[PDB]
Protein backbone atom coordinates (compact mmCIF):
# COMPACT_ATOMS: atom_id res chain seq x y z
CA UNK A 1 0.00 0.00 0.00
CA UNK A 2 0.80 3.63 -0.26
CA UNK A 3 3.16 4.74 2.84
CA UNK A 4 1.33 7.94 3.58
CA UNK A 5 -2.45 6.34 3.21
CA UNK A 6 -4.94 7.42 6.47
CA UNK A 7 -8.30 5.93 5.79
CA UNK A 8 -9.48 9.51 7.82
CA UNK A 9 -7.97 11.89 5.64
CA UNK A 10 -9.37 13.73 2.98
CA UNK A 11 -7.78 16.55 0.23
CA UNK A 12 -9.23 19.94 1.07
CA UNK A 13 -9.65 20.99 -2.31
CA UNK A 14 -12.44 18.03 -2.24
CA UNK A 15 -14.73 20.48 -0.40
CA UNK A 16 -15.87 23.86 -1.63
CA UNK A 17 -16.65 25.90 1.66
CA UNK A 18 -19.85 27.89 1.99
CA UNK A 19 -20.97 30.25 5.20
CA UNK A 20 -20.99 29.85 8.80
CA UNK A 21 -23.82 27.31 9.80
CA UNK A 22 -26.01 28.03 12.47
CA UNK A 23 -25.53 31.68 12.12
CA UNK A 24 -22.28 31.46 13.53
CA UNK A 25 -23.52 30.08 17.13
CA UNK A 26 -21.34 27.35 16.77
CA UNK A 27 -18.26 29.51 15.97
CA UNK A 28 -15.91 27.71 13.14
CA UNK A 29 -18.43 25.30 11.45
CA UNK A 30 -19.03 25.82 7.37
CA UNK A 31 -21.53 24.23 5.65
CA UNK A 32 -19.56 22.90 2.87
CA UNK A 33 -19.73 20.24 -0.21
CA UNK A 34 -17.78 17.53 -0.97
CA UNK A 35 -17.72 17.52 -4.18
CA UNK A 36 -17.02 14.53 -5.77
CA UNK A 37 -20.09 12.94 -4.17
CA UNK A 38 -22.60 16.49 -4.15
CA UNK A 39 -23.15 16.05 -1.14
CA UNK A 40 -23.65 18.87 1.92
CA UNK A 41 -21.82 18.85 4.87
CA UNK A 42 -20.39 21.08 7.69
CA UNK A 43 -16.91 21.30 8.42
CA UNK A 44 -15.29 22.54 11.63
CA UNK A 45 -12.36 24.17 11.56
CA UNK A 46 -9.09 26.55 13.17
CA UNK A 47 -8.93 30.37 12.76
CA UNK A 48 -5.52 31.40 12.25
CA UNK A 49 -5.90 25.65 20.14
CA UNK A 50 -5.25 22.97 18.11
CA UNK A 51 -4.66 20.13 20.64
CA UNK A 52 -8.40 20.50 21.67
CA UNK A 53 -9.19 20.29 18.10
CA UNK A 54 -6.56 17.25 16.80
CA UNK A 55 -8.34 15.64 20.27
CA UNK A 56 -11.50 16.00 18.90
CA UNK A 57 -11.01 14.52 15.62
CA UNK A 58 -9.66 11.97 17.64
CA UNK A 59 -12.54 10.47 19.37
CA UNK A 60 -15.21 11.10 16.71
CA UNK A 61 -12.87 7.95 15.14
CA UNK A 62 -13.68 5.78 17.84
CA UNK A 63 -17.37 6.43 18.25
CA UNK A 64 -20.26 5.36 15.94
CA UNK A 65 -23.77 4.90 16.27
CA UNK A 66 -27.24 5.78 14.40
CA UNK A 67 -27.87 8.61 16.79
CA UNK A 68 -24.41 10.42 16.97
CA UNK A 69 -23.55 12.78 13.99
CA UNK A 70 -21.24 10.71 12.00
CA UNK A 71 -17.41 11.96 11.11
CA UNK A 72 -17.11 12.10 7.35
CA UNK A 73 -13.67 12.61 7.34
CA UNK A 74 -10.91 15.07 8.07
CA UNK A 75 -8.20 17.29 6.97
CA UNK A 76 -5.12 17.41 9.57
CA UNK A 77 -1.69 16.98 7.61
CA UNK A 78 -1.26 20.31 7.30
CA UNK A 79 -3.20 23.92 8.34
CA UNK A 80 -5.76 24.55 8.20
CA UNK A 81 -7.10 22.10 10.11
CA UNK A 82 -11.02 20.89 8.64
CA UNK A 83 -12.85 17.93 10.69
CA UNK A 84 -15.63 16.93 8.48
CA UNK A 85 -18.92 15.43 9.52
CA UNK A 86 -22.18 14.83 7.58
CA UNK A 87 -24.69 17.64 7.42
CA UNK A 88 -27.97 17.40 9.37
CA UNK A 89 -30.72 19.10 6.96
CA UNK A 90 -32.79 20.17 9.92
CA UNK A 91 -30.49 22.13 11.92
CA UNK A 92 -30.06 21.82 15.61
CA UNK A 93 -33.00 20.42 18.06
CA UNK A 94 -33.06 23.85 19.95
CA UNK A 95 -34.03 26.10 17.25
CA UNK A 96 -36.56 22.64 15.25
CA UNK A 97 -38.39 22.92 18.50
CA UNK A 98 -38.50 27.22 18.50
CA UNK A 99 -39.99 26.97 15.32
CA UNK A 100 -41.58 23.96 14.67
CA UNK A 101 -45.59 22.72 14.53
CA UNK A 102 -47.08 21.43 17.47
CA UNK A 103 -49.90 19.30 15.59
CA UNK A 104 -46.76 18.16 13.93
CA UNK A 105 -44.03 17.46 16.42
CA UNK A 106 -46.62 15.94 19.03
CA UNK A 107 -45.99 14.26 22.23
CA UNK A 108 -45.17 11.02 20.18
CA UNK A 109 -42.49 12.66 18.87
CA UNK A 110 -40.97 14.59 21.67
CA UNK A 111 -40.36 10.98 23.20
CA UNK A 112 -39.22 9.58 20.01
CA UNK A 113 -36.38 12.15 20.48
CA UNK A 114 -36.02 11.52 24.10
CA UNK A 115 -35.59 8.23 22.95
CA UNK A 116 -32.86 8.55 20.24
CA UNK A 117 -30.93 10.39 22.58
CA UNK A 118 -30.90 8.02 25.51
CA UNK A 119 -30.33 5.43 22.91
CA UNK A 120 -26.86 7.50 22.05
CA UNK A 121 -25.53 8.34 25.33
CA UNK A 122 -26.33 4.67 26.33
CA UNK A 123 -24.13 3.45 23.77
CA UNK A 124 -21.13 6.08 24.68
CA UNK A 125 -22.27 4.91 28.42
CA UNK A 126 -21.03 1.46 27.62
CA UNK A 127 -18.19 2.64 25.94
CA UNK A 128 -17.00 4.86 29.39
CA UNK A 129 -17.41 7.86 27.51
CA UNK A 130 -18.56 11.36 28.30
CA UNK A 131 -19.66 13.97 26.83
CA UNK A 132 -19.96 16.82 28.65
CA UNK A 133 -22.14 19.65 26.71
CA UNK A 134 -25.10 17.24 26.18
CA UNK A 135 -28.12 20.37 25.60
CA UNK A 136 -31.30 20.77 23.02
CA UNK A 137 -28.34 22.83 21.37
CA UNK A 138 -26.27 20.39 20.65
CA UNK A 139 -28.42 18.17 19.43
CA UNK A 140 -29.33 17.97 15.24
CA UNK A 141 -32.23 16.92 13.56
CA UNK A 142 -32.81 14.59 10.24
CA UNK A 143 -35.32 14.03 8.03
CA UNK A 144 -38.67 12.34 9.85
CA UNK A 145 -37.51 13.80 13.42
CA UNK A 146 -34.03 11.71 13.12
CA UNK A 147 -32.05 13.37 16.03
CA UNK A 148 -28.42 12.87 16.55
CA UNK A 149 -26.36 14.31 19.69
CA UNK A 150 -23.25 16.46 18.25
CA UNK A 151 -20.72 18.43 19.27
CA UNK A 152 -17.81 16.06 20.95
CA UNK A 153 -15.82 18.87 21.79
CA UNK A 154 -15.19 18.09 25.15
CA UNK A 155 -15.75 14.49 25.02
CA UNK A 156 -13.74 12.06 26.46
CA UNK A 157 -12.90 8.09 26.96
CA UNK A 158 -12.78 8.21 30.71
CA UNK A 159 -10.13 5.64 32.52
CA UNK A 160 -11.72 5.88 35.59
CA UNK A 161 -14.40 6.81 37.00
CA UNK A 162 -14.46 10.35 36.77
CA UNK A 163 -12.95 13.07 35.13
CA UNK A 164 -11.51 16.22 36.77
CA UNK A 165 -11.27 19.38 34.24
CA UNK A 166 -8.52 22.17 33.94
CA UNK A 167 -8.41 24.22 36.92
CA UNK A 168 -10.17 27.63 36.25
CA UNK A 169 -12.37 25.70 33.52
CA UNK A 170 -16.02 27.20 33.69
CA UNK A 171 -19.49 25.51 32.30
CA UNK A 172 -22.51 25.91 31.01
CA UNK A 173 -24.25 26.90 34.87
CA UNK A 174 -27.51 25.51 33.50
CA UNK A 175 -26.76 22.11 32.41
CA UNK A 176 -24.20 21.38 35.05
CA UNK A 177 -24.63 19.11 37.29
CA UNK A 178 -23.51 20.53 41.17
CA UNK A 179 -20.61 18.33 41.73
CA UNK A 180 -19.17 19.55 38.60
CA UNK A 181 -20.22 22.71 39.16
CA UNK A 182 -18.72 23.13 42.80
CA UNK A 183 -15.06 20.43 42.41
CA UNK A 184 -15.03 20.21 38.42
CA UNK A 185 -15.88 16.78 38.46
CA UNK A 186 -17.70 15.29 35.63
CA UNK A 187 -18.89 11.55 35.11
CA UNK A 188 -21.68 9.73 33.07
CA UNK A 189 -23.78 10.66 35.86
CA UNK A 190 -23.35 14.71 35.51
CA UNK A 191 -23.75 13.84 31.51
CA UNK A 192 -27.41 11.90 32.97
CA UNK A 193 -28.11 15.42 34.80
CA UNK A 194 -27.21 17.24 31.68
CA UNK A 195 -29.71 15.16 29.92
CA UNK A 196 -32.53 15.68 32.44
CA UNK A 197 -32.18 19.41 31.66
CA UNK A 198 -32.47 18.25 27.83
CA UNK A 199 -35.53 16.68 28.15
CA UNK A 200 -36.66 19.85 30.19
CA UNK A 201 -35.98 21.64 27.03
CA UNK A 202 -37.98 19.22 24.97
CA UNK A 203 -40.96 19.00 27.20
CA UNK A 204 -40.99 23.33 26.68
CA UNK A 205 -40.35 23.34 23.42
CA UNK A 206 -37.16 25.04 23.74
CA UNK A 207 -37.51 27.24 26.20
CA UNK A 208 -34.32 28.90 28.40
CA UNK A 209 -33.71 26.20 31.54
CA UNK A 210 -34.90 28.11 35.28
CA UNK A 211 -36.63 30.84 33.96
CA UNK A 212 -36.13 34.15 36.36
CA UNK A 213 -32.98 33.05 38.04
CA UNK A 214 -30.04 33.98 38.07
CA UNK A 215 -27.21 31.93 37.41
CA UNK A 216 -25.59 33.16 40.28
CA UNK A 217 -27.95 31.92 42.03
CA UNK A 218 -28.69 28.07 40.77
CA UNK A 219 -26.37 26.33 42.90
CA UNK A 220 -27.48 27.75 46.16
CA UNK A 221 -31.31 26.72 44.83
CA UNK A 222 -29.75 23.62 43.83
CA UNK A 223 -28.22 22.71 47.15
CA UNK A 224 -31.71 23.12 48.70
CA UNK A 225 -33.65 20.59 46.68
CA UNK A 226 -35.39 23.60 44.32
CA UNK A 227 -35.40 22.07 40.79
CA UNK A 228 -37.46 23.25 38.12
CA UNK A 229 -40.90 22.72 37.72
CA UNK A 230 -42.88 20.09 35.71
CA UNK A 231 -43.94 21.85 32.35
CA UNK A 232 -47.55 21.88 31.01
CA UNK A 233 -47.84 19.13 29.22
CA UNK A 234 -45.37 16.89 30.35
CA UNK A 235 -46.64 13.41 31.11
CA UNK A 236 -46.19 12.64 34.91
CA UNK A 237 -43.51 9.56 34.15
CA UNK A 238 -41.42 11.47 32.07
CA UNK A 239 -41.33 14.46 34.81
CA UNK A 240 -40.38 11.74 37.86
CA UNK A 241 -37.71 10.36 35.03
CA UNK A 242 -36.36 14.09 34.95
CA UNK A 243 -36.37 14.42 38.82
CA UNK A 244 -34.69 11.17 38.88
CA UNK A 245 -31.41 12.43 36.66
CA UNK A 246 -31.33 15.58 39.66
CA UNK A 247 -30.58 13.64 42.18
CA UNK A 248 -28.16 15.10 44.34
CA UNK A 249 -25.96 12.33 44.58
CA UNK A 250 -24.61 10.98 40.98
CA UNK A 251 -24.99 7.67 42.01
CA UNK A 252 -28.88 8.15 42.74
CA UNK A 253 -29.11 8.96 39.00
CA UNK A 254 -30.14 6.04 36.80
CA UNK A 255 -28.08 4.92 34.05
CA UNK A 256 -28.90 5.84 30.82
CA UNK A 257 -29.31 2.13 29.94
CA UNK A 258 -32.53 2.82 32.60
CA UNK A 259 -33.52 5.93 30.68
CA UNK A 260 -33.84 4.24 26.94
CA UNK A 261 -35.75 1.30 28.43
CA UNK A 262 -38.08 3.74 30.10
CA UNK A 263 -38.56 6.00 27.08
CA UNK A 264 -38.36 3.30 24.87
CA UNK A 265 -41.61 1.87 26.63
CA UNK A 266 -43.28 4.84 26.53
CA UNK A 267 -42.91 6.20 23.30
CA UNK A 268 -44.00 2.47 22.18
CA UNK A 269 -47.39 2.45 24.07
CA UNK A 270 -47.64 6.17 22.46
CA UNK A 271 -46.97 5.40 19.51
CA UNK A 272 -49.92 2.52 19.23
CA UNK A 273 -52.05 5.78 20.23
CA UNK A 274 -50.63 7.96 17.35
CA UNK A 275 -51.02 5.43 14.19
CA UNK A 276 -54.54 4.97 15.32
CA UNK A 277 -55.01 8.58 15.61
CA UNK A 278 -53.58 9.13 12.36
CA UNK A 279 -55.36 6.59 10.78
CA UNK A 280 -59.37 8.41 11.35
CA UNK A 281 -57.97 11.23 9.45
C1 LIG B 1 -24.51 20.99 16.95
O1 LIG B 1 -23.85 20.76 15.70
C2 LIG B 1 -22.43 20.87 15.59
C3 LIG B 1 -21.59 21.40 16.63
C4 LIG B 1 -20.20 21.49 16.47
C5 LIG B 1 -19.61 21.04 15.27
C6 LIG B 1 -20.41 20.52 14.23
C7 LIG B 1 -21.82 20.42 14.36
C8 LIG B 1 -22.60 19.85 13.20
C9 LIG B 1 -22.33 18.65 12.52
N1 LIG B 1 -23.20 18.38 11.50
C10 LIG B 1 -24.06 19.42 11.52
N2 LIG B 1 -25.12 19.62 10.70
C11 LIG B 1 -25.93 20.72 10.82
C12 LIG B 1 -25.69 21.70 11.81
C13 LIG B 1 -26.56 22.90 11.92
C14 LIG B 1 -27.05 23.38 13.17
N3 LIG B 1 -27.86 24.48 13.26
C15 LIG B 1 -28.22 25.16 12.13
C16 LIG B 1 -27.77 24.75 10.85
C17 LIG B 1 -28.15 25.51 9.64
O2 LIG B 1 -27.57 26.57 9.40
N4 LIG B 1 -29.15 25.01 8.78
C18 LIG B 1 -29.57 25.92 7.69
C19 LIG B 1 -29.73 23.65 8.80
C20 LIG B 1 -26.93 23.61 10.77
C21 LIG B 1 -24.58 21.50 12.67
C22 LIG B 1 -23.75 20.33 12.52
Amino acid sequence: GSPNYDKWEMERTDITMKHKLGGGQYGEVYEGVWKKYSLTVAVKTLKEEVEEFLKEAAVMKEIKHPNLVQLLGVCTREPPFYIIIEFMTYGNLLDYLRECNRQEVSAVVLLYMATQISSAMEYLEKKNFIHRDLAARNCLVGENHLVKVADFGLSRLMTGDTYTAHAGAKFPIKWTAPESLAYNKFSIKSDVWAFGVLLWEIATYGMSPYPGIDLSQVYELLEKDYRMERPEGCPEKVYELMRACWQWNPSDRPSFAEIHQAFETMFQESSISDEVEKELG
